[PDB]
């Protein structure tokens, strides 16, 4: 009954808004958690079996607003919509953000009353009304969103704080779905809030519907294609075509050029050069515009500052330079009174806010203030508004506006954001405070180069997760511009050939000094090639890489031998659970063996290999002495390796000091290849045999190998085993004869009590190890515990047994 | 130890822990032991003068109502010097008695292993207080218990007295932000207080186990071990601690998560 009003003034609503209807192109919806809007709200029990909620997200200014309005006018047309839900209510949080305490609020052009309490008899059965809250991001107030102090009532009909109504009524029994938009910024006060929510990100233009953008906002003809090609002919503007409100300001900004003609590309850099620009073109035939914008200037970024972002249809402006200017702007800013309807105005997506709030500074108060506020709810967010900051200091941009807008500027600021580079550098809180990428973003919006050199002078190591091509720029810019960082850890979410490739000559520069990570991240195909052409050249390139857990196959092998002979900075290099299977391992080794290479570190640990390569293995570990470091941590071999095994270091001068090993096979012959390495292999300081199904004569023919005497071999361990206690026995007697070892392990070894008494009864008189020794779940009669804490404290030389629970 | 036992062991045992003069240490675990029990062990241990070096109550079903007079045998015997009172069924409430065992010196007892308690703050405060004026308080095994950040931070202020002697201590279970365990170990390096500690099921995140190796990295805080389980962190941690201890076995051992 009521829905058919409604749904028509919704329509009205949101028809005319721009129109939109056919100059809209799909954005991407994605939840990896490692779309369709249509059934977005399974409750289906997957994974998400009581959820009422999901949050939008995306890059940074996506206009969002916009989406969460094509949402609503969809399903107000209808367009094969199966009416999961009878109402759907846009809430304009930016006009919400009041303090006033109010009640259900569904009216919003005041006209008569909706039908409040059937409204809510319509409740009980039916779950079919549903709230599009939006712009969370503008619950302003004091920065007090935590847990609500008092519930409300189910009737909804007290004109409760919204605070202490409307927020209780999201946090506990809302019996409505949910759907709230806003970025990643400060956002966690709602999410620590309990929720059960899911989060979605949008995705701006990709170049194809990019393309269809500008064909459905151009006319089909007239600047569709010539405009578009050649701002593709741009290095950038591409990077940022991906960004919808570079999008809407590029395919707005252009349509005033063919009067003037060939100005389209020039002065077209970043997200500040192109606002710059933007702006210039719209005040270009305005100059008494020099006290209209400043004007315009010192009132709009209080809207945040003092946080009233409403401006009461401009009464303040009223008091502040209110003359036939204000007309003008309106004008050429249609969507600032007009998405109101009513009476107010205000701008389109605080942007352009953030941007005069920028100007603020750039014409004439204190930085502490703002610097210190950085980020918070507050002021908000502050973040593009420090991004225009320095996308301006630029000096050119400095001098170049200290001339058009005859202002004075101060480069205080500059080292004020240096002093805060430093901070946030020594903020260990990283994960809930913001990244090392905006940073990034600043740094590049800045373009200086000494400014940068000296930013990143205070990051010895880089943590960054790249998911726009802005992202990937931004990092190729500062990273190509740093000598004081040592580690480069990079996060790839998913052509990534030329990313990295550049991400990488960066590393080409950094040829000061660099170490590199790059771990649980999947390396396309040709994500292996990457980071091979950038090891094929010479200088000084990476000590020491790593490709653990990474998306990795057999093609990066003959690429990585390559570079393994190309290299002469590389020592060490990781293969970790990476699915190189067999044969790989050998263009691994003959890589290895062909050159001379500076390896130390051989990680093969969990990849899926069989014993068909393990003679290879020997082979290159003969031939190579500088690796010494080889891990083949329990990955698929055993047994039949076994007499490789041995004669891998059958002969001293092998040079291999620790040897991870594997779940093996048949104990017997490869502990038997154990116990020829140990006897005649020198400098073979560990053998980390682990869950290893090795049995009493395995580990009773592993201490005969110990029995050989002046065999160095440090740290040993045996995991998993059913011994007699006696063998034990054995092992301590030998290390009395001969001081072989330091510590040892004893894992899921079921010994019995005897075992322990035995052990430390022989450790008691003039300890057989003479480091640690180590022990782990037994559920073993507690004398034995008595026996072994006496010990230590009369004799350190066992400094420690690993206490089983108590 | 566990086996089947119950009050009436109480009385009696008191009588010939007054006319024994052989016994050294007894141990009732597991035991329903559980309550004016312990008041009959109390009494029994302190009217007569009995040679008792340890005193194992752990598992025994008590309350708080009776640490009072636990702490008044322990004031009164000094022989008695090793008091496992492990994780049975007290906790908070019991806080002032726990603090006034030590409140003063000359206490003599070495070790105190201590139980799933409740509310963190007054109980770790009294800890505070007998690791600041108790001499010669070896242990301290807090484990398995609801301790939080606050709890711990508020535990190396009670460090934070200097010449405090404090061997090997614990804290298994809490949940803190890893500046926390920064101040631990750099109060360590301010003065050598204890041997080794465990971090058990405390979720700590890389940062944490980062400042853990960097400190004692530079002339590391602790001097004897250190062990820490069930973490499933990323691995450049692993790589970091592992390349510590070769260079400087002065951290004798970490135990290794898995790897």
């Amino acid at each position: 009954d009521y829905c058919k009003m409604y749904r028509r003034h919704v329509r009205s609503r949101f028809y005319s808004i721009k129109d939109l209807n056919s100059r809209y192109t799909q954005l991407q919806l994605v939840k990896e958690h490692p779309l369709k809007l249509e059934l977005l709200f399974e409750p289906e029990d997957g994974h998400s079996e009581p959820v009422h909620t999901v949050v939008f997200q995306g890059a940074a200014g996506i206009g969002k607003t916009i989406l969460a309005r094509k949402i609503m006018l969809d399903w107000a047309l209808g367009k094969l919509f199966k009416d999961k839900f009878d109402y759907l209510f846009f809430i304009h949080c930016r006009e919400v953000s009041l303090r006033t305490p109010r009640s259900l609020a569904d009216l919003i052009v005041s006209c008569w009353p909706d039908p409040n309490p059937p409204v809510c008899k319509i409740l009980r059965k039916p779950s079919r009304i549903l709230f599009l809250m939006d712009g969370f991001d503008e619950l302003q107030g004091a920065f007090d969103e935590h847990i609500g102090e008092v519930c409300t009532d189910w009737q909804k009909a007290v004109r409760g704080d919204i605070l202490l109504s409307s927020l209780i009524r999201k946090k506990l029994l809302p019996k409505a779905s949910l759907l709230i938009t806003t970025r990643p910024v400060a956002l966690e006060k709602l999410q620590h809030l309990l929720d059960h929510p899911r989060h979605v990100e949008i995705l701006g233009f990709s170049e194809a519907k990019r393309k269809e953008y500008f064909f459905k906002y151009f006319s089909n003809e007239l600047q569709a294609r010539e405009a578009f090609r050649l701002i593709q002919e741009n290095e950038v503007l591409f990077t940022m075509c991906f960004i919808p409100l570079v999008c809407w300001i590029v395919c707005t900004g252009l349509k005033q050029q063919m009067e003037t003609g060939k100005s389209l590309a020039q002065t077209s850099k970043t997200t500040t050069a192109v606002y710059v620009f933007f702006l210039s073109s719209l005040l270009q035939s305005r100059g008494l515009f020099s006290d209209y914008l400043q004007g315009l200037c010192s009132l709009a970024a209080d809207g945040i500052w003092n946080q009233k972002i409403l401006f009461e249809e401009c009464d303040l402006r009223k008091h502040g330079l209110q003359k036939t200017d204000v007309s003008a702007f309106l004008r050429m800013n249609v969507f600032q009174k007009e998405v109101d309807c009513e009476r107010f105005y205000s701008f389109s997506h605080m942007t352009f806010q953030e941007f005069f709030a920028a100007m603020y500074y750039l014409l004439e108060r204190d930085v502490k203030v703002l610097l210190e506020n950085y980020g918070k709810f507050e002021k908000g967010y502050l973040i593009f508004v420090v991004r225009f900051l320095f996308g301006l200091v630029n000096q050119e941009r400095t001098s170049y506006l200290e001339k058009k807008l005859s202002c004075k500027i101060s480069q205080q600021v500059r080292l004020e954001l240096l002093k805060w580079i430093e901070v946030k550098a020594k903020a260990k809180k990283l994960q809930w405070q913001p990244s090392q990428l905006e940073l990034f973003y600043c740094l590049y919006e800045m373009q200086e180069e000494d400014f940068v050199q000296s930013a990143m002078d205070h990051f010895p190591k880089i943590e960054i997760n790249l998911s726009t091509r802005m992202d990937h720029v931004v990092s190729s810019f500062c990273i190509k511009n740093c000598h004081r960082v040592k580690t480069l850890s990079l996060g790839f979410f998913h052509l990534t050939s030329s990313f990295c490739r550049g991400l990488f000559s960066s590393l080409s520069t950094n040829r000061s000094l660099t170490e590199l990570d790059l771990s649980d991240n999947t390396l396309g195909d040709p994500g292996m090639r990457v980071l091979c052409e950038a090891l094929q050249h010479p200088g000084c390139n990476i000590q020491r890489l790593w490709l653990g857990r990474c998306g990795l196959s057999h093609q990066c092998c003959f690429d990585i031998s390559s570079v393994l002979s190309s290299s002469q900075k590389l020592v060490e290099l990781d293969l970790s659970d990476n699915a190189l299977g067999d044969f790989g391992i050998r263009l691994l080794c003959v890589g290895l063996k062909h050159l001379l290479c500076n390896l130390q570190k051989l990680w093969l640990v969990s990849c899926c290999l069989t014993s068909a390569c393990c003679q290879d293995l020997a082979l290159v570990l003969s031939s190579n002495h500088s690796l010494t470091r080889l891990y083949i941590g329990e990955n698929a071999l055993g047994d039949s390796g076994v007499q490789v095994l041995c004669e891998k270091m059958k002969d001293p001068q092998c040079n291999l000091q620790k040897l991870g090993l594997v779940n093996s096979g048949l104990t017997s012959i490869c502990c038997s290849a154990l116990t020829s390495v140990l006897k005649t292999n020198q400098n073979f300081t560990h053998l980390y045999l682990r869950s290893n199904a090795l049995g009493d004569t395995g580990l009773r023919l592993l201490c005969e190998g110990l029995l050989h005497p002046d065999c160095k071999l440090q740290m040993l361990e045996l995991d998993n085993c059913s011994l007699t206690s006696h063998s034990c026995w054995n092992l301590s007697t030998i290390l009395t004869h001969n001081h072989s070892l330091r510590k040892l392990n004893l894992g899921n070894n079921d010994l019995g009590d005897l075992c322990v008494v035995t052990l430390c009864e022989v450790l008691k008189q003039q300890g057989c190890l003479l480091q640690s020794l180590q022990l782990g779940e037994m559920y073993l009669n507690r004398e034995t515990k008595r026996a072994l804490e006496a010990l230590q404290e009369e004799k350190p030389e066992l400094t420690i047994v690993f206490e089983i629970s108590w």
